[PDB]
């Protein structure tokens, strides 16, 4: 089997024949990727509920990490 980085064939985050993150390709997928990069930092990725801050970008990771 394979561990592969894209869910789809046609995410062109992965190399076709390797399935995983092609070079230049920090990510592929999650609320902190777009065009297979992370966002930038501080970047607004989640409504917190209630009176909570939101939760932002780190600017290093593709998820979106929970306000501590």
């Amino acid at each position: 089997g394979e561990e592969c980085d894209c869910g789809s064939p046609s995410n062109p985050c992965c190399d076709a024949a390797t399935c995983k993150l092609r070079p230049g390709a920090q990510c592929a997928d999650g609320l902190c990727c777009d065009q297979c990069r992370f966002k930038k930092k501080r970047t607004i990725c989640r409504i917190a509920r209630g009176d909570f801050p939101d939760d932002r970008c780190t600017g290093q990771s593709a998820d979106c990490p929970r306000w501590n």
